[PDB]
DNA sequence: GCCAATTATATACTACTATTAGTACCTAGTCTTAATTCCG
DNA sequence: CGGAATTAAGACTAGGTACTAATAGTAGTATATAATTGGC
């Protein structure tokens, strides 16, 4: 009886569904939203969403052009700035998936993952591997916080790179980590 | 200039080099009818343009949530509250560096940290400090058996020692300072 | 029996027609463009043009809220800057309607109109009337030129304001005008 | 609290203060039925909302081209090429300052300048210099009779004297230096 | 001169676009007639 | 309890919105069957 979603609300829900799954057909959207295929076609038109085949092409073209490297995909956080073998900075927005549901505090491994990722990105060498790490959780990182991690090369031997990581939330040190990165010119 | 077999070998290479090519474009490029390309692609088991584009799109899609978005890392096998606990982690393609095939540093720490939170049976448990060592390189398809033991316990902290193995080979060692509160 | 205007071309022509006459109905547009009233409604939707009654309201609301004064409507050119009874500057884009069709040169009265208008705007007094003017057309103002007129109060008696107008096109003096503006504090 | 006549008086003033008001809004404000509001507007000769909004929109609309976008200013009466010419200009509401009711300075100059271009029978005619005087105030509904006479002619210029009248009363005097070219 | 290879031709498909048509409903009225209140 | 004032009820309108439905056309195929050419 009550079609819960009005014109504007339905269109935003359609917009989000197409993003979430570009491989969806107008027929499936019509069944999901309990609206005519003609309404779905009108909705995509107004929202400037192209047809299925055009969406699939754009997804394939991004992958074919090789936009966003393997290095970018397997990295925790967003890399902001890199000075090879000198200093690097990454950011990490703390989402509901990173916090303990009961407390709303970020899990230990979340902050270490960003820190370790930053070190591998910082060292411009063929083979880079973490050998040792000494970490400290100064303050509780809570939900919706954005962690600004900065890594600096403090020392460099013939076999290792010594990195100091300092992570902040609104210029408040929340994490400190010392990294022993093994490096090889092969 | 190109005979049946030679043309097909050039068609398969052209489609491999550009999957976005149409049968019409191939007809003009090879100076042959559209019906021939349809027969050629059939013999070479090459699907139509739209099916080719879909496969390209489908390949770099279906991304599994990265380690920071994961709750318990690994599979919890045994737990003796505030005593000893053990978890198993199968190293999949998602855990290794594509180039080297070696597990990422944070992958093994994630399993260790997760195991510590599971081991301490208290209302609020938080990691305060950790000192970790990567003894051996954990490679693809290895199964990491992590074992955590409570070594000390103060009024505010729990001291845990984690030892991770691949068969009977120590690959990881970690010391954990777990803060605990009975509130 | 071809319909000269395609989807995109028709929509631009519709947009311009509604801009030129907001009082137009969807029925007239359907007849003018030789398409169905439904296509017209679809076109306005995509172009984010509201219905007739909503358009008429917006026209009435602008007029009611006193947006653009009577003084601003009776003015030749666009008033850019005013320092009451000191210095003022107006702009005038030379359109096809301002030039002699054969030559492409602006008509004499066009430049004087902008100059005179600027003087009335410059003098902040209840009653302002032009009594005398001495003007000179230094260079030929052609089509598509933008005339930058600047008026300055050079003298002021008990009954008059003496204004010097200098009009330029890309920093080239094209017009010079001396104005004797009568003023009364009534 | 408000009787028939008193309510209508207040309704008339409310619609005058806000023409965008609906009959529904008036029914709630005056604590009376919509049918009554409809009867009130009828007796007060007030049209419906949509008709009221249209009249507001229509008033500040339908604008004629400003003097700078006009070719010949006035109506050309008589022309004796390169000798004497006369033009007539009826001073409409569009030519006067709304508040004073006096014709704008540029209106009378426009008629004068236009008359000079019409007077000189040459391929290219351009105003080079002009010295003008506004003797009397030209008001709304006056008809300006402008007469231009060629006083001198050089190899490059035509010297014209313009005298504009209302009734028989000199309101404008102008001296024009018109450049002329045979090519 | 045969058969394999190649082209022509005729049918259908999916997932659309662009356009036409048509329904129910909306606002803010109209115009009419009928019933029912206040108030003196 | 009367008539003037007021409200209620019913039937219509313009210029739409919002939605459903359906058609011709489209790309880039498919399936199958026939007819023609080219190569030894």
């Amino acid at each position: 009886e009550t079609l819960k979603l009005k014109k504007d609300k339905r269109r935003e829900a359609i917009r989000q569904q197409i993003d979430s799954n570009p491989f969806i057909t107008d027929h499936e959207l019509s069944d999901l939203f309990q609206v005519s295929i003609q309404t779905i076609r009108l909705d995509r038109t107004y929202l400037n969403i192209p047809e299925l085949r055009k969406r699939i092409k754009l997804v394939a073209e991004k992958n074919y052009d090789q936009i966003s490297s393997i290095e970018e995909q397997e990295f925790i956080g967003d890399l902001i700035q890199v000075n090879p073998n000198v200093k690097a900075q990454s950011i990490l927005d703390i989402t509901s998936d990173s916090v303990f549901h009961k407390t709303g505090i970020a899990r230990g491994h979340v902050l270490f993952a960003q820190a370790n990722s930053l070190c591998v990105a910082l060292i411009k060498q063929p083979t880079v591997l973490t050998h040792e790490s000494s970490i400290q959780f100064i303050e509780k990182v809570k939900l919706n916080d954005t962690v600004r991690a900065e890594a600096r090369v403090v020392n460099q031997t013939a076999k290792h790179y010594y990195v100091e990581v300092k992570s902040y939330v609104k210029h408040t040190l929340v994490f400190k980590g010392n990294f022993k990165m093994f490096y090889d010119k092969r």
